[PDB]
């Protein structure tokens, strides 16, 4: 199994084989919540089409796809020993905001995920990245999953849009794969959730297939009650598959 | 030990024993949060007054008192096995939220309470019963209890009223046992908390007893601060105005 | 090692050994959040200035230190068995919240503390003391603990302010101990992130400062200029250190 070169929450390594139990085949993956991208470097598609809101993420991504190595080579040389305390944190953390530069951003970007508290993205009222330090015991250079992610992204093409526009994308020949920010037990709302459920609605019904990964919850089960539910162990983790 | 036909969230199935060993005794309980019924299941008094908020509960209930044979026989129906998929718990959730028939209502609340996730009761702002598919492999059709409910039922009365009201038709022969939604670690607020205490307060004085029950918190020490306190295994706590 | 003749929440009691192991020396102790007091009544330092924004504890201190005994005497006399009952306890605290008179109040004030509901100091809107009964087996009357802390006061000024004016006292010989009230898992974000301003106005003018709070996010956010340490035991203690 190939890991992802960020860590990233939500990152749904700990369960692709349930997922890939259930999502359909095709020749196209849409993900309109690619986040990290655990599904997309997991599964064999002829092609991807990638989606996320997070401006940030999806440039380094364009970045990993189109420089590969002029940036592992640039990234690799903030990864060392000197980098690994609170003061050259701070100072990264300071540069990544001031920048206006797309490359430095994402040099900046992935020593931010892998240095900063439990690899976390979040941001201030300012649109500021404002994750502090997270003190580690040696993080680790992810090169060979960058190389990996590199290779699998000549299959893709990746936008910065909200999930109705690259749900829209999809098509007869294309398989959906839905992970929104979870339910509760800012950010992203009740009517969106409820949003979600009725866009797969109208895709299954013109024959392109929608699997949605949830929490089990009074509210998942009344929002995907069209679907085929399967609940999963580890509280639980609910697959709603729209199969046409 | 009898149990109660319905689900229902809160429900004092594990408290019986504690509760039974404080309630003191009368010609007549008064309940003014019955719910499900479990104190007046398990308790042998003449008479019962019991009321609560829910009117599809008491609604029910009154059906169950009057016309036992008739609900029993329609109620059945609906858990035969053709009934337990998802197509047919929302045809039936939606059935029940246009109706106006009280009786064919009251038996899709039954279908409602035994294959709906959790056994929840819930509203949402238009007023629509609005609880999920709950896919259980085979629910239990509570036909005993059902007919143990309605024997029971004979001598006591179903008002559906605020828990003031209730409360004011307790008299000198009756006991009071109250069971409000817990306090916390539309719903019902801490000035009904209070209210409540302080309705009983007044009743104890015309030397009407009441055993309050509900979790061990400092909001609830401090509304129940003039009655015997009796703490329960977080902790249950009984209040015991004696006169 | 000395007890606190108060009972009192987030008392410093347990955490001693690693406070002490980071607590800077110097002649001066200053202590903008006093509480109960066992950093105080387990250091040594030649003085100290200690405050607290609860006027009935300052008044209390205040009280103990001067008058003692006459103190101890009246104060003992609360602690028999006729007084712990319901009945008696609410009959006090109605006193303590009707009364005019510093002394009464501040003998009532030990009474509340230990018969009262988890030794909880709190008040409604009405500025009344509303902590219910706590039912308690025995409560112990701290003799001892009351004379160690007059006789430690003796080289003690109290003052009933907030933490920003207690910390403009502190000069060169000084060292700031700070345990505010905790962070989350009333006292505002605004005013946690203005402590942290603070200490690093005093670290800059030569002043050593120690910082006790939850260890999370935010608190790694607004103690970025310190050296952390991390302490066991529930969710984890953070000790923030800011040294010249
Ligand atoms: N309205 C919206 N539209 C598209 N993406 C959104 C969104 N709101 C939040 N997101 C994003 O949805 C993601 C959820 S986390 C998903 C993780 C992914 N399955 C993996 O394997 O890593 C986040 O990246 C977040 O940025
Ligand atoms: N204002 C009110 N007056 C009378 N009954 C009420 C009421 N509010 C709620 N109820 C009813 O009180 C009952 C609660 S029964 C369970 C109580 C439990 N301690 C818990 O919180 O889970 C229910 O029947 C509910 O419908
Ligand atoms: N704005 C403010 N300024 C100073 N003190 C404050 C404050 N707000 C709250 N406090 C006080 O800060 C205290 C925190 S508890 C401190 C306990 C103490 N360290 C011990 O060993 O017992 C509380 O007593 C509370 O009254």
């Amino acid at each position: 199994k190939n890991r992802a070169f960020l860590k990233w929450a939500g990152g749904k390594y700990p369960l692709l084989d349930d997922i890939k139990r259930h999502l359909p085949k095709g020749e196209c993956l849409v993900e309109p919540f690619v986040g990290a991208g655990s599904v997309f470097l997991n599964t064999d598609f002829s092609r991807y089409i990638l989606a996320d809101i997070n401006s940030d993420l999806i440039s380094l991504y364009n970045i990993v796809k189109m420089r590969t190595d002029e940036y592992v080579q640039a990234a690799r040389e903030l990864f060392v020993p000197e980098t690994n305390c609170a003061e050259v944190y701070y100072q990264f953390r300071e540069e990544f905001n001031k920048s206006q530069d797309p490359f430095r951003r994402a040099v900046l970007f992935l020593y931010l995920n892998r240095y900063g508290y439990n690899g976390l993205c979040r941001y201030n009222l300012r649109g500021e990245f404002n994750v502090p330090f997270g003190r580690y015991k040696k993080p680790y250079f992810p090169e060979a999953e960058l190389y990996h992610f590199a290779e699998k992204a000549q299959n893709a093409f990746f936008y910065c849009e909200s999930y109705a526009d690259s749900m829209a994308r999809a098509d007869d020949a294309s398989v959906v794969y839905c992970d929104p920010p979870y339910a509760p037990l800012n950010s992203f709302t009740l009517e969106q959730q409820a949003h979600l459920a009725e866009i797969a609605e109208g895709l299954v019904e013109r024959h392109i297939p929608v699997l949605i990964s949830n929490h089990d919850t009074m509210l998942t089960r009344e929002w995907y009650q069209r679907a085929k539910l399967h609940v999963v162990k580890v509280v639980d983790e609910l697959l709603a598959l729209y199969k046409p």
